[PDB]
């Protein structure tokens, strides 16, 4: 009924936790038929996107499925490295060598060719940074390259273009702290097609001075360059130049179904969008289900960074819902005004946080602020100066005794002991939390859909933009 759903009085009371739990069960079912997870570049994520899209269309929405590039990478087992010629030597995983993250897999046995080495203390090597560092590089060989100056990606792609079958990069050795193994990457953009490993400085030097040497290199990973998706919809009704946007990431980590993280935000937001289908908002409401958040906020950052300036200034507020059903929950509100932790968001954030506070106070419920640690999809909105806020029931942090007496649960335990785990299933969901944070989501969204004036007022106060007539 439009009577109810168009107001902060009607929307929370018609968004029912039992319906949200139904959608959560659907998400867990999606994960159980898709190898146990709903992660980026998996079938579980694709089914999740389809379930959201088809639900949204069934309610009358036009749905935009925004693709963006995504490189799936993970190691499958330890590497191997062996000298076959001049003499047999088996090197030691994570002591003599390690992978470059984002390497391709491979199994290569080849003569080793050092490339433009500049050894010794104080060196400023450019090994493999330029193209004719590979002058007369015999194709098929393993390129032996020293760290220095340019990105590892550039060195390895130069080696591949020069016909290397594999790349070994050893630490620079210009200081004594730069000779061991390190956590290194060839980047998400890397397109050399050949495997890349990292070795200690002393191994690199020994290899560079061994005539005839042949290395047997094995790199056991999966890597696929592919794409994943944001799902976006918005009300047909409402002012398109004063958009209220809400977002919840739809992907899980690889290790589990991600029903609290973040089925909970996704499902509550979907239920709300369905109810809002018949609403009559003053302000347009936009809903986004973000892809690849667990890989580093990739979908939300893509979406924001690719908006036309005219389009970004139509977004008056962004509301983020990421983990709102934690088993040992607290009632956490983004500290948009910096009152608790010193960092406040763009102007209007204070008003959104006070709206959330108001709702909790009127439910007779305790609440407190939580850090803007940039660990969810509001980040790119913050970087663009868009007013934002959101709700959170806690992750790997431990519940204090003060919090236990405000919110129940168990002090000294994690808010979500199944954070990023296989057990983050439908049974990890605390329904009290889910109901109150769903209601709070509904309350603040509806209020903003009727008047943005508590956000506009702080935008104006901070803005300096003086009207002369
Ligand atoms: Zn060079
Ligand atoms: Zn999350
Ligand atoms: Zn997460
Ligand atoms: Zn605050």
């Amino acid at each position: 009924s439009p009577l109810l759903v168009s107001t902060p009085l009607g929307l929370p009371r018609c968004l029912q936790a039992s319906n949200v739990v139904k959608r959560l069960q659907k998400l867990e079912d999606i994960a159980s038929l898709n190898d146990g997870n709903r992660a980026a570049a998996t079938p579980g994520y694709q089914a999740s996107v389809d379930y959201v899209k088809q639900t949204l269309q069934k309610a009358g929405y036009k749905v935009s499925v925004q693709p963006f590039p995504f490189t799936a990478y993970y190691p499958k087992g330890p590497g191997s490295l062996s000298a076959t010629v001049p003499q047999p030597v088996t090197y030691e995983w994570e002591k003599d060598f390690t992978y470059l993250s984002q390497t391709e897999a491979g199994d290569v046995t080849a003569k080793v060719v050092p490339v433009d080495l500049s050894l010794g203390a104080g060196n400023t090597s450019t090994s493999g940074c330029e193209a004719e560092d590979f002058a007369n590089f015999p194709a098929g060989s393993i390129a032996l390259i020293q760290r220095g100056t340019c990105n590892f990606e550039q060195k390895a792609e130069n080696a591949a273009a020069a016909g290397a079958a594999g790349v070994i990069i050893f630490n620079q050795g210009n200081t004594d702290d730069r000779k061991g193994l390190e956590n290194v990457t060839v980047g998400e953009s890397y397109e050399g097609g050949i495997p890349v490993i990292f070795a200690t400085y002393d191994n690199g030097v020994a290899w560079s001075q061994t005539p005839d040497l042949q290395l047997h290199l094995v790199v056991d990973v999966v890597r696929k360059k592919t794409e994943t998706y944001n799902v976006v919809a918005e009300t047909r009704r409402g002012n398109p130049n004063n958009v209220v946007m809400v977002g919840a990431h739809l992907d899980s980590v690889f290790e589990g179904p991600g029903i609290n993280d973040n089925g909970s935000g996704s499902a509550a937001q979907l239920e709300m969008a369905v109810l809002l289908a018949k609403a009559l908002p003053v302000n347009k409401v936009r809903f986004a289900w973000w892809g690849a958040e667990e890989a580093g906020l990739v979908g939300s950052t893509h979406y924001v960074q690719n908006l036309a300036p005219e389009e970004k200034k139509k977004i008056k507020a962004y509301l983020n819902f990421d983990m709102i059903g934690s088993p040992n929950f607290g009632n956490f509100i983004y500290d948009g005004d910096g009152s608790d932790f010193g960092l406040q968001g763009p102007p209007g954030s204070a008003a959104i946080e006070r709206l959330f506070e108001a709702y909790f106070r009127l439910r007779g419920q305790q609440s407190e602020g939580t850090e803007i640690d940039f660990r969810s999809d509001y980040a790119e909105f913050f970087n663009s100066g868009i007013a934002f806020g959101g709700l959170f029931t806690g992750a790997e942090g431990l519940k204090t005794e003060e919090q236990a007496q405000k919110y129940g649960g168990t002090a000294g335990k994690a808010y979500d002991e199944c954070y990023h785990s296989k057990c983050d299933g439908i049974a990890n969901i605390n329904q009290d939390a889910l109901e109150i944070h769903s209601d709070a989501m509904a309350f603040v969204t509806s209020w903003l859909s009727l008047s943005t004036k508590v956000v506009d007022d702080e935008i104006a106060a901070a803005g300096q933009k003086l009207v002369p007539r």
